């Protein structure tokens, strides 16, 4: 796999680089006589780039073969009169009703048969013939027309595939799931033994007799073979879908081009990684986790975008000021947190800061999500701190932040998509065990110990890094198994979870023991699990650790540990249980590098607790103040090291305390103290230095 | 009802009678190499019979009409010279693709009117024509083939009838459920008498009117006597399934034949009691209920068995070295279970001892069910106990265990997959409360005060026992009411609970006072329930009593006893519930015998502390022990006495020292102090000895 060549939307003739700040607009739900209005307002806020067109097909194109551009020349040309750059969209996120209406066969189709409605958005099957001839049509008009305008300076295309779209169970999609499996398996015999169909009577003896993993009754058990499969054929579906769209689009007006993801630590939907390939740069949507979580989690998938651009810069397309209106409770943003949420971003090597959206809807399903102008209108907090972040991004700009990259951490935390398609199999050890919650546990524990990581794709040069965790990484391929044994014979310092390498990429056990590829690594051998829980009354739902930490959920039952190895911390249970005095944590040491086992599931709280031993032994230094736990620290710098920036955020409830390292350009809830050279970082806070 | 007449698998030429044991072998999932190393281990494990073909339908006949034995011949052939007897399934369990893309119509279809796809297993229709054309072929080209095969010991027909596959909304099933109605019932006016028709409008002109209870929106209210006879229908169409399936291959190949239930506390998806009387022997599939309840409920499982089997020995088919695959928490099992678990269904009368499966499946739906081999190999304490395991059984089998029966209870506890299915309407006085719970509480409570109860379904001889529990027993048909009545009458002691005798075998209430066919013989007069529970603020959540206990879920109003009878403990409450002072357990004489009734849910604790005094006033003794229920005794003998077996488990997390009262045979966790004559039997342990 190749990345394309990189590509950046560029500023307005006569205009200098700027971080790109605004949000998707939609003045197609307004009166014209507001779009005047929302110009003079973006100019205050320092907005010098919107999202446009992006769900207007309906007024595109309001009937077939009928096209209706005015309006939104008449947009375009305001805005770029006023100096704010369009990035336009291709107008095909989803279809008018007139189109659904002519050709229902453009309806996607759930795993009971039963056809997805217009009513909301993006009921198009992925692979129907019909609806991509409309999708390109669109592509094409859209291009024609705004092939020279210089007022757009990139292509948003289509919306977020896959959010609601992403399985579809018709004749369209059996088909090219057939053809899909002919492409990667060439014979019958050959997905035969992939999927083990062997085993209930399942042994196909054609590509016809593949049908996608339609109903089977509510609690029984799908082919896990083929359920990842499917997973994998909707992501690549979808992706051939949008590589379709963009090049018709490029063919006739070659700019920019980028479709969002939808990057956070348990949105899979697609291989974001393996998209991130087709853009020309990265743009994600982002939205916050409620409650405790809130900033960790952001500061991570963040740090996952950069990962996915492999440190290049990136385009947060989509975050909220305050509240969403898709949770069962929206919360809202607390003081600071806007400012703080979009720096955190910023930090993370983003190059643009987007909001969903400029102005709240006062009507349709999204009336209650949040904009950067709310219903309350421009005498409003929630303004204020827009046009006080608009400032902010201009000062950082003037101080030369653009183009500089996220610092490469220490270490390198590995992240799969198909590994959390492999661990949300019905029949595993057990649910309450995915990919995901691992790789953001030790984010957090590493943070909690002063470190940040990145995190890093599995495609991702993750072997360059000091030090790499695979977190519940379930899948090891061949490949995969032998990057990792030479990465440690070579220096390398591994941290493995429970759950790693269970399985290779067809979803075959590795026998003998777990982790099946890498026992020798490793230096441990695994006969058993023991998983963990409160489902009836009497069932273990916790083992106690000798190093003052407790595992739920997952236990390995590791039966021998090399001789190489040594036991660093060890279980203590009940004697009935065979738990006690077993081991529970490990470190190995093969060739010139070590690898540390953790048999099962510390958390946050217990995986930093147990993580100060391990680091000394693995030779991974981290400061020493007790402090060191309260803020996360995210450098950006260029490649000379001249423009170097570092960013502090309080994770904490507490009054902060640090070090100011250079000149103060941001302080949000942040007070400095010149000459004691320090500040103090209220809850919320942030400071951003230049060294 | 006459059960046919007893057969069992008899040895290979030149063997001597053993007990079974093994499991489910697959060969067709692993490469031919790997058959001699499964051959060596079963020796090495003392295994010496294997089910092979469960699932085989898409090997056997990889295309309609192509027959291919050979790999089975080979298998079968390497098997029984090395000594191992095959019990050889009919390969029917579950179609290949190739039938169902031909024949859509075998489909079963959920009371949606969606159709259960292929991907998983049994996805057939009880009543589909072409599909019991299909089956019955196959059974005889198995049958022809292997009728002169000298290692093949018996049929294993079909699997697991109606675990996935009980229910079926199909125009087959309606037609079937039609002819049933009409066989049962003769006219139509009888089935509207029977269902209650008058009410809502449901009265039928005929037969051609009566529909299957589909889909009728979520949260409304089936016709109770009609979904009823609704489980009943299902249950005897998989019978009739059943029956054509054993009478193919014996016209052919006439062996010992059996087919797998599911008897476990809480399954009834058949009327596994009737079914009982169509195999030639019982056989089951029983895997652990997690945490507390794991060793009682197996226990009581075996026992229910044993029951259904008529005391004759009986055949466990599967259970597991481990993990399972299916629940949402795949617990282990704990050091020492797995002896003591295949010890437990021995002591209940098994003659055969087999597990899901052989080895672990590396591909497909079951990979992490855990097996005799696991995915870790031979080196692995599973396989070491899977071993240690076998030459207990030849130990015991040496001793003379063979053929001996669980000895006769005191106790008879009645159940009734009737009763169960009576219980299950969504509008009965309680969602929390069904048949299933009650005798198994009253299982545990009885060997809380160390009696080991029998289990003996409804239509079996508890008239014959010294004391009888109806336990939430919801239906007494006129014949059983006058059994009920009889037994007490000529000196039977009686125990009765509330949510018993409701109904007829029609689902009609009895008259009069609850409950209303035996208010004579309990001596009470209930004319109202209290269902108690949590689900809104200020609810009655609980009843205490007077004798140290507390009612939940559901308390009985009476409001009469007879001058026959007396009160043994009365409720204590808020003046305002009505309950201060009112009755909550009685004792009735009734001509030379007693009826104690039980007015409200005491649950395994409560019964446990009831129980000494109601033991007492009906005259059924005890151990006067503090220990008493520490342990569980299991007895087996033959019909002179002279093999006498004796099983001994620990029920507890203690320590439980007991009396050696003949000679240790095994002793799985137990120590014996031979000069004391005791034991300390550790928590998970095992006794057996020989008096
Ligand atoms: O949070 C809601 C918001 O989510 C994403 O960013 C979408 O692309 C937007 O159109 C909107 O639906
Ligand atoms: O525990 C899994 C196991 O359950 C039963 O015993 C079935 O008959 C087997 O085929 C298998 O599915």
């Amino acid at each position: 796999m190749e990345h394309r060549a990189f590509k950046w939307p560029q500023p307005l003739a006569g205009n200098k680089p700027r971080i790109w700040y605004g949000g998707d607009y939609n003045p197609d739900q307004w009166p014209e006589e507001v779009w005047d209005e929302d110009v003079a307002l973006m100019q205050q806020a320092g907005v010098n780039l919107v999202s446009v067109a992006i769900f207007s097909w309906a007024k595109l194109e309001p009937e077939e073969g009928v096209y209706d551009f005015d309006w939104l020349d008449r947009v375009i040309d305001k805005l770029g009169k006023a100096g704010i750059a369009v990035d336009l969209a291709s107008g095909t996120a989803s279809p008018p009703m007139w189109m659904t209406q002519a050709h229902p066969e453009i309806l996607w189709v759930d795993y009971r048969g039963d056809v997805c409605q217009p009513g909301a958005r993006q009921h198009w099957r992925a692979t129907s013939p019909v609806f991509l001839d409309y999708a390109l049509n669109l592509c094409r008009k859209m291009a024609e027309h705004y092939k020279d305008n210089p007022y757009v300076v990139s292509w948003h295309v289509s919306n977020a595939y896959g959010c609601h779209n992403r399985f579809d169970y018709s004749e369209d999609a059996e088909r090219a799931f057939q053809k899909w499996c002919e492409k990667k398996y060439g014979t019958i015999d050959a997905v035969n033994d992939a999927w083990g169909t062997a085993f209930w009577a399942q042994r196909m003896n054609n590509f016809s007799e593949i049908i996608p993993p339609r109903f089977i009754g509510d609690g029984n058990f799908m082919n896990p073979g083929k359920l990842l499969d499917w997973k994998r054929f909707s992501s690549d579906a979808l992706l051939d879908f949008y590589k379709a769209e963009r090049d018709a689009l490029l063919e006739i007006a070659p700019k920019p081009q980028t479709t969002n993801f939808m990057v956070s630590a348990g949105c899979t939907v697609l291989d974001y990684d393996k998209w991130g390939h087709d853009v020309d740069f990265v743009s994600n949507d982002h939205y916050f986790s409620p409650g405790e979580a809130h900033f960790d989690e952001m500061a991570y998938a963040a740090c996952l975008t950069d990962g996915i651009a492999r440190k290049n810069p990136w385009f947060l397309m989509a975050h909220s000021t305050s509240a969403v209106n898709w949770r069962p409770t929206n919360y809202r943003l607390e003081p600071g947190e806007l400012v703080r949420d979009s720096l955190a971003h910023l930090a993370m090597g983003a190059d643009a800061i987007c909001y969903f959206q400029w102005r709240q809807s006062k009507a349709g399903a999204e009336k209650w999500h949040s904009a950067m102008v709310p219903h309350a209108g421009p005498d409003s907090q929630i303004f204020r701190d827009v046009c006080e972040l608009g400032a902010d991004l201009n000062k950082l700009a003037d101080e030369g932040l653009l183009s500089t990259k996220l610092v490469k951490s220490k270490v390198a935390i590995v992240f799969d998509y198909e590994s959390q398609w492999a661990t949300e199999h019905t029949a595993t050890p057990t649910q309450e065990v995915r990919h995901w919650t691992e790789p953001l546990d030790w984010f957090r524990a590493l943070a909690d110990n002063g470190l940040t990581a990145d995190v890093v794709p599995v495609r991702g040069p993750w072997d360059e890094y000091e030090a790499v965790v695979l977190p519940s990484l379930a899948i090891l391929s061949e490949q995969t198994t032998r990057r990792v044994r030479e990465y440690v014979a070579n220096g390398g310092k591994l941290f493995v979870t429970y759950y790693t390498g269970l399985v290779d990429d067809r979803d075959h056990v590795w026998l003998g023991g777990y982790p099946g590829s890498i026992r020798d690594v490793v230096g441990v051998r695994v006969e058993e699990f023991a998983p963990m829980g409160t489902d009836a009354p009497g069932t273990m739902d916790h083992l106690d650790l000798d190093n003052g930490t407790v595992a739920h959920d997952f236990a390995d039952v590791i039966t021998s540990v090399a001789d190489t190895a040594h036991v660093v911390a060890s279980f203590k249970a009940d004697k009935w249980t065979g738990f006690d005095g077993a081991p529970a944590i490990t470190v190995n040491d093969f060739g010139d590098g070590k690898a540390a086992y953790v048999g099962a599931r510390l958390g946050r709280e217990g995986l930093a607790k147990s993580l100060p031993a391990l680091l000394e032994e693995l030779g991974i230094e981290t400061s020493a103040e007790d402090d060191r736990g309260e803020v996360l620290r995210v450098e950006r710098a260029d490649e000379t090291g001249e423009n170097h920036f570092v960013f502090l955020f309080n994770r904490t409830h507490d009054v902060a305390v640090v070090d100011v390292e250079g000149e103060p350009l941001v302080a949000s809830l942040a007070q400095v103290n010149e000459s004691e050279h320090t500040a103090a970082i209220q809850p919320n806070g942030v400071l951003v230095v230049k060294l």
